[PDB]
């Protein structure tokens, strides 16, 4: 009978839900990842992997001796509950290897943190699935609490930084062992 | 009786309508086409074909030795659910055949991913669907995850990348077989 | 007796209504149509036909070797589904015939397509509806595709391309036959 | 008995008469009236007529060779149903006679067009009704079709110019017999 | 009993009346009074009247041997339906006369229209209602159509003009009877 | 019973005093006050006194010759029927004399108007409610309706004009009896 | 029954009550307060206390000779009918004092007014409530009516004044006794 | 039966929450925490904990002679009930020492009060919650009261203070115990 009723429930259900999707649309999620080859060893075949989010711009090609690879991932756009999550990789060929570097900026911070990390791996190979998975899990990943730094092996270390926001910055200097950093 | 309730119904159905094609008019898709001659060859006759989209500019007529096409795609007005997908080529006097560069944006990255190609072609040819179709299904297309490169025979090969974002950059360098990319 | 109920079916009718007229006033149609007068010739008498839309400004009266014409065709204000289609012509002394260039960018991309031409008349001359038929009709106009050229005869030939987009842009060089195109 | 539905077609009538007086008041019209000396005589006693519209800004006194008048003609403010029209007229002591330009920018054009008009009168006149009766009716106006020329007598002419829009321009170069316009 | 009938004719009230005098607030009436001392001798004791109006600014003490009074005039704030009306008067030590300068710019375009006057008065005279008086009835005032001249006596005359609009300019230069206007 | 009429009656009254509030929050009244210290003599001591109003600046502490006060007394803020009304003083060593100066912008134009005035009082005092009473009441104001003079006595006159605007300026000059005014 | 009348009445109360915040949370108080060491000796150790309100800013650790401390205070942020009241004060080791300088701008201008003052303390002391109770109470403060002076024994004195608004400004100087304020 | 009373009530309940979240989302804390080291050691690997509220930044790695530490800690996003509270540490090699800097920005200013501290711990040492505890409660942390200063040991002191706002500054210098302070 009173039909009415159910026109003011969906006008309630669709007030609701248009407020309910600008709130995931508008929650936001970065990370400014600034990689610096301090190393000596030209890094060429820029390569990215993203388990979650995307960048609107490429790397560089190639990277050497003093200069920096700055990026920008962020979250994908619309009403989605995912932050941004991924891998960079560049291959050296004056050492057989490529670096990997991984960082984590989630959506919930309820469940999860801020993560980072930074590897050499043999031969030429692009960033995927595999490199995440070992950057994460397997190897020790770093936390956004200040400066922290590791030998890569192969003449190389690196040193590194990360914000605890979810518009997070990212710091990385791949040094030779010889050198103190910044 | 109620004729109230009636419009009531309509009030509430054009105030979703309008708010659903305010939705599908403003996510919005773009590609940033940037194509770089470093060929040692003249390139002419810009021709452009768009499976999905336009541009409010053209190409230029002709490209020399060191310059470079920018050219900017961009989704159609209105409540549209359709990407950006095209193809951009030019005839090369110096070997007999067409350049032709093809890129893909979609809409809903439910069930498509950003990917990109080039070929050349025997004699002056201008882009069309049967450029699109030999680009994106019988060629291999390249995805957005960094960097890639590939010979095109008659001494050139390019090298490229493309970002995920679905406000997409696209960016090609056409080298000669001796030179090292970027 | 319930008068009310025709109020309400009043407001609906007036709040879809005056959403549904600012609609059609805010969808826009242009043309940056660019006339580049490579020629050796002086162009003079500058005349135009609109069959749709308008321009806010004048012809230059003359173009002389080495100058442009710029002109800004638009759609006509307010809630007209009208595009831009029209002819402007130049009387050229030196060769006794009158250049005319047509361009349509239409309302309807449902039914219509970018279409532009150009063409020498005997005499001197001006824009008008019986030069749009025969610019349109009678004769091949060139679509919105890339670049395209045609020789006019009396020692000239044109070269030029229009955007597939509504806001769209055209350019022309009407240049000697012994030359090449930009 | 039912009091409340007067109240509501009450705000029903003054909701639609509040936006059709702001739509009438939102339509602009305009005339940049650009006139050129170009005489070798000076000009004088700048007057002017409005049959519609009006301007916030006064002719110059005087125009001497080389120099040109600007004037911005628009509509009368508010919800008025009516163009811009009128004459400007300048006395010139060197040939005993009176310049006098026209322009006609209409409300509608579903009934009118853009005319506009110069002519040289006999002694020292300023512009009125019947200055605006004889170059609209009695002479041939020129209309928003590009670029127009006459001989004025005593040894001048004019060439110019009119916008087929409603913010229209008007140009016009008054010139000796000898000269080539613009 | 319904007495929800008389609050909805209260909120129908105040719904009208609020905008109503947000209307008569809105329409603005202005002068912008150019007065310019080419006369050979000293003004002094700049003095004002006004019958519809006010400025948020002085008139300059004095003014000597080519310069100018610039003075603004406008309608007093508000929900008044009055222009602005005003007299403007200076001393003149060196012929022992006082020159008043009048203007009228009304609010209804209905029953009246733009004028202006001058005149020399003899002795120290102030700005006041028999000065505005004299220059609007009994004097012959001019209206806002084009450049008028006019002697003052004494050695003096003005030549001047105003714009036909409510937010009007006024300019009069005030020579001696030797030279030529502008 | 019927308490929602109560309810409505509320939204009306305060619907209606939030923007009567406003109104009063929103009409604006202040003086630009500027005195020149063209006396020869230094001015010490600054003092103030406000009928109503306030400003949110301190006086220079002393002016000398060849410079000026500059102030700017306002209206209080939020829904106050209360003008800008006071008096500033400074004292004058050289000639054992108070220097006082008063203006009074008022609220309703209706029953008052923008009065101004200037004095000497004997020894050192400061601006209170006595010198405002002798200023206005006692003394003969001037009115804003141009530029007024007087002698102040021990060889200084003042000439001063001020706005007849509820946003009024004040401006005068303290002369030696020698000097011309501005 | 009737449960619609206490869904009104709620929404009527929090109508009024978030416009009743937001009015506490917009009426706002400052002090600028400068206050300049022309005193012949260093100032340390800034301190400061508040009775209400708040800066965002640091003092001067230490002043010197021909310096001035510049600092804002203000009312705390939200709907507080608090206004901003304190003390700063500064160690002077060349005489064995603590300069504390008081300032009270009150929100109620009902009850209170705005009040300054200032003084030298026996030692080495930090601002706190006594130094406020002892410089508004014990000792004479000053009013905000135009500039006051006096000594502060040690050699020196000062010389200051304050704004009658809210939103006040403070300015004193700290002379040695010999010299001539501003 | 009335369930038009439990969608009121809906709309009621989330019309009050949506203002509600935007209230605790809208009150802001920051800390500009500004370091500097006048100590004539290098400090490196710098270190953060968050105990509430993030930065965007990273801390520089290292700091030396004559150079500071700005940081920009501030509260989470969205409607969150805490403020800002941390700690930033420095290892310094040529002491054998950390220093680590506490603050603390409440949310409740009615439980809570703005304090900091600093000190030197023994050994490489990163900030973490047991130098928050002995910062905070073990160690007399200073309040926001002006300046305050202490000996660290090792041959230093540290002097600085804080705003009481909850948009804070805190300001620190780390000199040598010969120095005085700023
Ligand atoms: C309930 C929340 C818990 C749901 C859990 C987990 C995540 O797998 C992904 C995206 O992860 P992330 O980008 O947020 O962070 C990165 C975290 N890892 C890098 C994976 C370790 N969330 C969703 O799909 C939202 C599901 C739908 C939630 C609504
Ligand atoms: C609602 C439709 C109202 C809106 C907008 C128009 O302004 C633009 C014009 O598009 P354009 O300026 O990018 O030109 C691109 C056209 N070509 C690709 C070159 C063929 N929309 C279209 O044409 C098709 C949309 C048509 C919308 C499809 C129907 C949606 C439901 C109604
Ligand atoms: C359901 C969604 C699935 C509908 C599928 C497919 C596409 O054919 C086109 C436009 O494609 P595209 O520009 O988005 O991406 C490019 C993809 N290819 C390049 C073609 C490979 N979509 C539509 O017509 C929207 C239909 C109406 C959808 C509403
Ligand atoms: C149904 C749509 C189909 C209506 C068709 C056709 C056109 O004649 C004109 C304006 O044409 P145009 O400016 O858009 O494009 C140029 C096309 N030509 C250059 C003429 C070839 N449309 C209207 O009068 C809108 C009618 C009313 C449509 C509402
Ligand atoms: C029905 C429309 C037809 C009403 C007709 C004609 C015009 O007389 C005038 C103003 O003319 P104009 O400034 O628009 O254009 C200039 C045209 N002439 C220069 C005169 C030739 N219109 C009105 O008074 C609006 C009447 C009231 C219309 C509402
Ligand atoms: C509603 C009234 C509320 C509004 C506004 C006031 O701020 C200005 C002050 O005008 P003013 O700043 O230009 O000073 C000019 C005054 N003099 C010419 C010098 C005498 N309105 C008036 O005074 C009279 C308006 C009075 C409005 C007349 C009554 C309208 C109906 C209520
Ligand atoms: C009915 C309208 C007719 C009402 C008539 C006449 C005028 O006396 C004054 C203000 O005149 P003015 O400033 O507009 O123009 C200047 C005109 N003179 C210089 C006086 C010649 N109007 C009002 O008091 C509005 C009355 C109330 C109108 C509402
Ligand atoms: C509603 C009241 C809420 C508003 C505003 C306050 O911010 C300003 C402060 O004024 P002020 O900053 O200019 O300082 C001038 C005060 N003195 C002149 C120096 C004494 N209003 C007042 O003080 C009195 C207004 C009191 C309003 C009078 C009552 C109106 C009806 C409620
Ligand atoms: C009824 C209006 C008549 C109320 C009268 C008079 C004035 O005493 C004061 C403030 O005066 P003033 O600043 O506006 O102008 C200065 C005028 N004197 C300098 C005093 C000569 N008004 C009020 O308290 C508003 C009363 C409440 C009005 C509401
Ligand atoms: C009723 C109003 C009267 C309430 C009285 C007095 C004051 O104690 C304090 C804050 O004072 P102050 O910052 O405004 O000014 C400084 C005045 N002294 C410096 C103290 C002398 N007011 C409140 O707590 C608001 C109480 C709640 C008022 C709502
Ligand atoms: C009831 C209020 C009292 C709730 C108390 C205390 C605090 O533990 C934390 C965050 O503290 P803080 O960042 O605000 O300030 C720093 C204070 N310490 C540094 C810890 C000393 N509050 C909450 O979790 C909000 C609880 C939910 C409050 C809603």
């Amino acid at each position: 009978i009173a039909a009415g009723t159910i026109i003011a429930g969906a006008e309630l259900t669709f007030g609701l839900l248009q407020n309910l999707l600008y709130f995931f649309a508008n929650v936001n999620r970065k990370c400014a990842v600034g990689v610096d080859n301090e190393s000596g060893f030209r890094w060429q075949e820029g390569s990215t992997y993203f388990f979650s989010g995307t960048a609107d711009e490429n790397l560089p090609y190639s990277v050497s001796d003093g200069y920096a690879v700055l990026y920008g991932p962020r979250k994908t756009n619309g009403p989605v509950a995912t932050g941004v999550v991924g891998v960079l990789a560049y291959y050296i060929p004056s050492i057989g290897k490529t670096l990997a570097v991984m960082w984590s900026v989630p959506f919930d911070y309820n469940f999860y943190q801020n993560w980072w990390n930074a590897k050499l791996y043999s031969g030429n190979q692009r960033a995927d699935y595999d490199h995440y998975v070992d950057l994460y899990y397997n190897a020790n990943p770093f936390k956004a609490n200040g400066w922290h730094e590791r030998s890569l092996g192969s003449g190389l270390k690196f040193c590194g930084s990360m914000s605890s926001s979810g518009q997070a910055t990212l710091e990385i200097h791949v040094l030779k062992e010889s050198e103190t950093c910044m």
